């Protein structure tokens, strides 16, 4: 369940525009994709909701935002992760929200974990071939490379699961 040459071709321009980074030495990047057999805007409605990432993020326990919270670039959230993980909390600034083009992204700017300078971008993309509408989501990130330990593996495993749960959650709401 990875993207076909055609989906790849269609998404080539989105990758160039939102998922291409100028790396700092000592940093790395990753790109993940997820087909979702559901409508784009449904997917998009969950992805944009920067105050409720628990809706589709596997390992989030709770997420609080400030009083009278309004969703704008520069606003933060404090995420608490579930028990038994090697992280407790994360605090995150929304770096992008384009409802027109369906692009968000955020940076992890503190918390009790070991990701250093993590920033990701998430984009939702509509597909159609004779009466079948479906969605592909792309998510990329940049982080610092890490004696101990193993932040890339953590990041890849977490985004992959979140993308699988996103799909599961949105395909249900397509009820
Ligand atoms: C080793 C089994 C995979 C679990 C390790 C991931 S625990 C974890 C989790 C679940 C995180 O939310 C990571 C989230 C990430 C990388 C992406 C995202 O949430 O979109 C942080 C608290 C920010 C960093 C972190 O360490």
């Amino acid at each position: 369940s990875e993207l076909t040459p055609e989906e790849r071709s269609e998404l080539k321009n989105s990758i160039a525009e939102f998922h291409t980074y100028q790396l700092d030495p000592g940093s790395c990047s990753s790109l993940h994709a997820q087909r979702i057999h559901a409508p784009p805007e449904l997917v998009w409605s969950i992805v944009r909701r920067f105050d409720k990432p628990q809706t589709y993020k596997h390992f989030i326990k709770s997420c609080s935002v400030e009083q009278n919270f309004e969703m704008r670039v520069g606003c933060t959230r404090d995420v608490i992760v579930i028990s038994g993980l090697p992280a407790n909390t994360s605090t995150e600034r929304l770096d992008i929200l384009d409802d027109e083009r369906r692009v968000t992204g955020f940076s992890i700017i503190g918390g009790e974990h070991r990701l250093t300078n993590y920033k990701s971008v998430t984009t939702v993309h509509r597909f159609e071939k004779e009466n079948r509408i479906w969605t592909v989501v792309l998510e990329s990130y940049v982080v610092d490379m890490p004696s101990e330990d193993d932040t890339r593996m953590f990041a890849d495993t977490v985004v992959k699961l979140n993308l699988q749960k996103l799909a599961t959650v949105a395909e249900a709401m397509a009820r």
